[PDB]
């Protein structure tokens, strides 16, 4: 359609989507098919390139696209994101449907995605905010005196942004706009399950002007990816995805620079002062949006004795009230989650719960291959740590509810998972808040409201197993971006005079 | 003596050092012995800690020195810090020696060192200049109007910090400090060529109030080290070292925050309108310094045709005319190499850039099992590239000098390296510089003096096969710290009217 | 026309401009007729407000429009400012013919100016760099344990834009947009000289939703203006203009914030390595542009002795090569002064340095009342300091030329007059600039080009008698801003555990 | 004694101290008597200087002392003001004792300013946060493509410190800390009241090494004072004072950098949910400490409804509870006040409260001609605003206590005063705090205690008729600092290849 005009190969009943190559689209590796998680169905097949084309992608990305990143001056770099957020929201509902059929997003959340990567497109300049550079004056040490330097940023080079499947469109558009803005050149790998929004994000910057041979969009499956992050002339990795595949990243990669998103559940607070009408809905909306495919999504619920009955009630009556089908009605809450191997996972976690005393308040029922009602589980704190939905990342809209004694013990429990993304606290007191922002063990935290990295107006990242280092509108500058630091010397050459 | 009084064990006629476990010195693992390149007897012994006392350190590091660390408020570390630089620079002369000893470090480099790590422990209150959060405000987007975000940094927890043989003291001051000063707990790990000035530094630290169980010296040969990066009890890796062991260290580690300063030679380019004074002088002792055992050594000469004759002419009467020997002799320019092994390399280097159409200088000639003398390889720029000498750091007093057509030619080839720490350029021309500053890619560049880090003062670090991310005074928060966002909401409430 | 419709009165043959009352376009004070330089000829006239209506309109500016202004959040400030660019834009040429017309300025400078504005407008958002606040950690002092601070700016309230007869569009804009985007209400007096770019700027933005209460366009003659900046609901004064007046102002504005831009000429230096082909066209340049009436307008030329000859020479070729006339003429270089008696200055001035040993070297001819020729006199340094063009700032195209022995002389003789707003500096030796750089004393310095302010993208001020304080993107948030700190109390409330 | 040896002239039996005229102490202007508010006792004698000799120390401070304090590197500004702070501390009670008696402080409190004004001085390196400057990459502007600026910071030069009596030593060390520290020469000007303490800390730093000619301490009366200011060497006035003068000193002043604190009250505000004992014991304190001669001292206390009657309860009996007499006993909780005038003020103002509906509380009895017991004057909301104590500052212990029904009121009261110095509020909702933080009207805001300057670790300042700009570490460099901007130019050399 109109975007993707002449580059998707209509052969053989489906829609066959070919890599960008750093000047062309094509491909000749194997055709991989991608199927929707609505009906299992295939709706398009994608060509992942072959080793001679990623050798050779690299090779024009690190020779040529460095420099034509690079060489485009910033107000023309801007000028490029602003005309791609201009062709994406003028293909507003091409894009959304796409997610929706694609990712099986419900369609609110397919639109505000898309509306997302718009906007993250359209604020490029509030990047800027952390691109000066320092200038050092020398005479505070003995040793430095009649010296002095200046620190400026300059671009790593090119830059490999792996994206995970539950933001398709997002997470691609954040990691291509803050890796192009600073001047790299970039790879983009999507999830093999869900890489047509990025195809289409991809052709959507280069249509606006974003240099040919300074992008690539590669279709590749996980493992087969690894050739890229091992490669010299890949200066960073900007990945987001799970914990395991994170760290096989790394070990692969080597020495380079990295930002690590990698997700985990959050744990909400509940204070005795929280309004509980607010922590309620806020709690509903965290367990369920997007099916809880979504690495911010609440999966622990930790309230005060005195609030804990009414609002465990208020987020159960919340939850068991909402309508599970296909994404597409206006009208359903919940659409299906990507595999049906991901709702396998989900029921057998919810059976390790019962079997060690915990009691299913709401939904529990799954309604088909990839079909499943937002459950909610109550788990008596003693017994809750080794529940496999508490020690891990149930990626489903799956959570527990536990009753606790006082803030300490609500801290240590939710400091008790392997994770440290977000937390959220509802409550008012100042000095309880303080407390817990203090000693909650993760990248950010959300008082009175759930979770949600958004656009990164706010830096966002993990602790512990959750990852390392920081995206976010002008924080991402530390994760493509080097220091080069100029040394200036002019001792005994009458600039100062003993100064 | 002194300082490790009551902790050094004298028996079987060697002081035998032991490790220090967070708590106390001990060790029961192998004992290893620790000799003088001067004259490559034994000077001393240090006990590894056993398999059960690594893992027993670690933990207590977790579980304790993460809190008495942060926990100490920073005024107080600040004292502890003032007071350990006292304790050091009284035993200065007993920290020279030693350095002297155990590294084959000429004396006034030896007194240097010592002198900028009390500097580099008494100017711990300017690394407060990067301390400070950020307070972000809501309304400049539509998603975000009446929230608000903080964003705080905090310590990481357990910085392991692993040096290198050739600043034994200053290195591990650094990281300990740097580390220390934003509330980390520290496992040290230095190089068993020479572990002895890190156990000293260690214990005027103690002795000056370093919270006991928030440090550990752990004197582990390289591959038994392994163990502690690959711990996660270790959130961070301050790593100096060669390139090899640092993508090593990496792949052991996998994710985690990583500072990785891998050093490699630096080119130093003479423009025709520079003070070829100045030049020969600061090329020359960047070339020779603590016999070029210095990541910053200059190992490339790049210099235009009009005064490459004198600038070579100059650098070879100012290398030949060195001399070589113990480097007690506050007479001696040179001392001894670390081992024959570095030498060994440094002749069969030398003889590779000979028998390609290289021609030596000044020195070649080697004078003992490790003593040799500053050597100065001419080579055309034709052949120049596939020599040892410049495809490799050699570890070592040698450099090569090139003639260059123009400052295009030399920018090419110093960027030929597969290294890109710091690079040295003399001239004046303000374009000519403002050119070379933005093409060599490098972490810092020195206008009219050779690179020397100092103690930081101006951040450093790796481009390419030097490694990621920077040290400095400062600088190094980004490498031990990590940010929490909190994120606060206001939706509805009244504190803004729709803004 | 289109943008003035329903507000310019069409009455007595010449059109009549109301003033705006934070509300409504009006005016029941004296009429002031407003006079072309191009022909002395009456062009229009507007209404100054009477004294009733200038204490309305601040009481409405203070009671309703800083909280318009305050409460309509930052993303629609960046649109409204954004619209205001769009309008201004598509009406560019009629901007542009009255800024010929009522300024005199030539047609390619009249269309600069509007673009200046519009990018000014539309680069609101580079303004944000200095928005953020600070977060104080209490840790580092004794007696702030357990506490901390957060630092945030806030508007300061009504700003007063007090603007100069010679960017009539660019300075009433740069004022309004650095105040608004903040959260300030502005009133905005421009020179009764030339107020119609400013009525016109102020309905673009009216037209483009700006807070109709948030500001005020009040034509008053230069004393009556007093009444406003003596005002306590008055919070800031962005003042440029004279020094004279910029003295006045001050006395009787008495405590508040300001920012002062009273301009004086620039001196500029030819260093012996200078390329003589860029200085002798960027000193030109700086000379004659707008017909010298320009803060930053080139008024001393100061050339050592080996480049004087040729430099002083190539300058007096390409001024009196110049062509005066009507600035309707795109081929005219030059227009009118803004009036006779700026001319009489100009005259008496270049007399005075003749009778004290000057020689012209270019111009010197009077053409009318209001047209001269660009004039440059050459001085012998012994006796250029006593002569009216050194000591003082005479507004027209007319600069001094004196050689000199050396940078020091340079330095001292640039340094000798009574300003201190920019300098220029033409050279390419590294030393010889940066010490020129340190000892000249204005608040700008630029190397190899001519000072020109532009639209602030770097922020630009004064020393000595050329104000204090700056303008510039992001910079100016410190005059229309106020910090506000919020102390918290933690001591005992366990949040830390001692620190 | 010890440090005023050879200057302190005893003659006549009172000890007579003379001017610091840079360079040597003297003065033969008229002399004038110093007295203790203990006893109004005449306790020594300060020598004025005459005009010739004003006019003389600002020639040398101009022409001298600049370039003594500039080129004197940091690092040695650092070692002389720490050596001044080893000066006053060892000479602690000494100049605790002349603080007791020429200020009539109780020995607590001089003893606090003493250790405050030695604080300060050891931690001048946390300034430095502040210090560096920026680097402005030029392509995010057509225009300015292939340029870019550094933008760093200038000492002024000669900075005029003006003191009150309140903090006769604190002050004065403070100003000359922050202006001495960026290189600038300092006139110090304290009230001729107390102007003691000024002198022995300026024989304490020119002890420690302070440049000789960049210091001037000028015993001057009020009115003659106004001859420094309006002096065009004089490039900024730091002035801490009252209202009334600072607004005289600008009107003499002109053109200058200004940091003005003119003090004022502060409102304190305890919502429902506050720690009454915490509350009620900080703000008993916050009103009398030194007689209330704070310029934070609280002078307006709101309650909500439910805990009003306990709040005023307790802070009665807390204020009544209190030890009235000579300030050296360390059992006297309250001294006198400066003068018999101050008494009489604030006891006609308690009239006029009570005349106008209010009741005292607590205290209310003038106990001697500069002795008066800490008063609290209960007040109805609808008859405060009018009364004398609410609508000007009584600087005295005595302050109002308002019943209010809620937050909106409380923070509609509290804006009603003139000043807006700070505010404490004591509360623990989030919410309610946020919206008072908000809405509050000051420089600063104290959450849960008693708004305390201390050696500004947190910058403070006022709003309203509080003042203009701020004091603090770090944020004093924007009252005694200019920036300087160059602009490189490289537009077609190549530095760039259009970027
Ligand atoms: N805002 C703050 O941070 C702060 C701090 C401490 C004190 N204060 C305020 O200062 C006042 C108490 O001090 P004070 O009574 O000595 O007040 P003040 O205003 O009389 O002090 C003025 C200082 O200025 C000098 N001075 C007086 N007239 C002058 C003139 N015409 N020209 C130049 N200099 C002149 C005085 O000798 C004295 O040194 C109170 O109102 C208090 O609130 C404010
Ligand atoms: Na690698
Ligand atoms: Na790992
Ligand atoms: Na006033
Ligand atoms: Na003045």
């Amino acid at each position: 359609a109109g975007l993707l005009e002449g580059v998707i190969k209509e052969k053989g009943g489906v829609p066959v989507y070919p890599s960008y190559l750093a000047g062309e689209w094509g491909g000749s590796g194997q055709e991989i098919e991608v199927k929707s998680p609505i009906d299992l169905a295939t709706i398009a097949k994608v060509i992942s390139p072959s080793r001679e084309e990623v050798e050779r992608t690299l090779d024009v990305l690190f020779k040529r696209g460095r420099w034509s990143a690079r060489d485009m001056p910033g107000t023309e770099r801007l000028a490029v994101l602003r005309k791609a957020a201009d062709i994406i929201e003028r293909n507003l509902d091409v894009f959304a449907e796409v997610l929706v059929m694609n990712a099986g997003k419900p369609k609110s959340a397919a639109v505000g995605e898309v509306k997302a990567a718009v906007d993250r497109l359209r604020l490029a300049e509030l990047d800027l905010k952390k691109i000066g550079g320092d200038y050092i004056p020398g005479d505070w040490t003995y040793d430095t005196l009649e010296t002095e330097g200046l620190v400026r940023r300059e671009p790593l080079g090119v830059v490999a942004a792996i994206t995970p499947f539950n933001y398709p469109l997002f997470d691609a558009v954040n990691k291509i706009t803050y890796s192009f803005i600073y001047g790299n050149a970039v790879v983009v790998k999507p999830s093999i399950s869900d890489p047509l929004p990025a195809a289409m994000a991809v052709k959507a910057l280069l249509d606006a002007g974003f240099p040919p041979d300074a992008i690539a969009l590669l279709n590749l499956p996980g493992k087969e990816a690894e050739k890229i992050v091992a490669d010299d002339r890949v200066a960073a990795v900007s990945f987001t995805g799970s914990t395991e595949v994170g760290e096989r990243v790394v070990k692969v990669g080597g020495v380079k620079q990295y930002v690590m998103e990698l997700g985990g559940g959050d744990p909400a607070i509940v204070l005795e002062d929280a309004d509980l009408d607010l922590a309620a809905d806020k709690i509903a909306r965290g367990i369920y949006s997007y099916a809880g495919q979504r690495c911010d999504a609440i999966k622990l619920v930790l309230a005060e004795r005195p609030v804990y009955g009414k609002l465990v009630e208020e987020v159960a009556k919340r939850l068991s009230s909402l309508r599970v089908g296909d994404p597409r009605d206006p009208t359903v809450d919940v659409g299906p989650l990507i595999s049906p191997s991901a709702v396998d996972e989900m029921m057998a976690a919810i059976e390790d719960a019962v079997e060690k005393g915990g009691r299913v308040l709401a939904g529990g029922r799954r309604l088909g291959p990839t079909y499943v009602q937002p459950t909610f589980v109550e788990a008596p704190a003693d017994r809750v740590k080794d529940m496999v939905l508490y020690k891990r990342e149930v990626f489903a809209p799956v959570a527990l509810a536990v009753e606790v004694k006082d803030l300490d013990q609500a801290i240590e429990l939710a400091n008790g998972r392997p994770y440290g993304l977000d937390a959220a606290v509802f409550g008012r007191d100042v000095v309880k808040i303080r407390r817990a922002v203090r000693l909650l063990e993760v990248g950010a935290i959300y008082i009175n409201d759930m979770p949600r990295h958004g656009i990164g107006y706010y830096p966002f990242g993990g602790r512990k197993k959750s990852g390392v280092f920081r995206e976010g509108i002008g924080y991402a500058v530390e994760a493509v971006t080097a220091y080069k630091t100029i040394v200036f010397n002019y001792k005994g050459k009458g600039v100062w005079k003993y100064e």
